């Protein structure tokens, strides 16, 4: 469990500090794709939905790989493992790319390129919670010691990615000067398929009402628990101990509620209305 590094201000897995070179002379293409989103906040869940669209909705183009696969993670720089950038210059265009980096650390050629990116945010209390199991299971990230412990560190923005209150609002920001479909994992928990079709809309696409209800059930959490290409149990035990805690763990809304004490949450609340003061950003801690 190695320590975090600090580049430009943020906190990062090393191996991710270190990708930061190569990724340098990444080459952004206009077709290209963007999936970012702060740590936990729905990433795998919106990469399998817009893979399907890609696939036009065919389950076994979709079994072709695990998704961190078909979708590359542009920062990866796992052990014995090849890097995104590596990963990304056999991936055919249309390219789906996957990415927690905060815009300070994004590079140039993705603004420039007017790449379509699509956003996905998570009510804080849900993430930190779910961010600490997998910092838990997760053996690249380091110690994250107590709940209690970890909880403080979240709301200070010192752990890896740094701060999701500056995540979220940078790219809520962000998205009236450039192509951002700006979604939400509450939404996304309440209709899926009404968010889907704001999807397919968005990478200006359409497909047969009843192909889209088959999606809606395979990405649904139980659906995506199962299968063995999105549920990360594909990667060494020495990178993910499922074991500790899953990586698909409960996928609701509101689980907050039965980790949080009384007084975290007292706690929590007054410091989120400071750093969420002046802000249009609006989150539902649960349905
Ligand atoms: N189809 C799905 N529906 C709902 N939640 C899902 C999902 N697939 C994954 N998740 C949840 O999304 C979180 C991980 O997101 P990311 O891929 O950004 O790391 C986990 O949250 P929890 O651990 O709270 O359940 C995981 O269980
Ligand atoms: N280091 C293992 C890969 C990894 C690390 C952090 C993340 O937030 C993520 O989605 C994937």
């Amino acid at each position: 469990r190695p320590p975090l590094e600090y580049v430009k201000g943020v906190p990062l897995i090393k191996y991710f500090a270190e990708a930061l070179g190569p990724l340098q002379s990444f080459q952004a293409r206009p077709d290209d794709l963007l999936i970012n989103t702060y740590p936990k906040s729905g990433t795998t869940w919106v990469s399998q939905i817009l893979d399907m669209i890609y696939q036009g909705g065919d389950l076994e183009k979709c079994n072709r790989a695990p998704i961190y696969v078909r979708v590359p993670f542009l920062e990866v720089n796992d052990p014995g493992e090849p890097s995104g950038l590596e990963t990304l210059k056999d991936t055919p265009p249309p390219r789906l790319i996957k990415s927690h980096l905060p815009l300070a650390l994004l590079p140039q050629t993705l603004l420039d390129q007017k790449v379509k990116v699509v956003y996905v945010a998570r009510n804080p209390k849900d993430v930190a919670v779910s961010y600490y199991h997998f910092h838990r299971m997760e053996k690249a990230h380091p110690e994250p010691g107590t709940w209690d412990s970890f909880l403080e560190k979240f709301m200070a923005g010192e752990v890896s990615y740094g701060s999701w209150y500056q995540h979220v609002q940078e790219w809520w920001e962000l998205s009236r000067t450039h192509p951002v479909l700006y979604l939400f994992y509450e939404d996304m928990k309440e209709n899926p398929k009404r968010e889907i079709q704001k999807i397919l809309e968005f990478v200006g696409r359409s497909l047969p009402e009843e192909t889209m209800d088959f999606m809606v059930q395979h990405t649904s959490f139980k659906e995506m628990k199962k299968n063995p290409m999105t549920n990360y149990t594909t990667v060494p035990q020495e990178l993910m101990d499922h074991s500790i805690s899953p990586f698909m763990r409960k996928g609701m809304a509101g689980d907050w509620k039965t980790t949080f004490t009384v007084a975290q949450n007292e706690r929590f609340d007054a410091d989120y209305a400071e750093k969420m003061a002046g802000c249009s950003l609006s989150f539902r801690s649960e349905l």
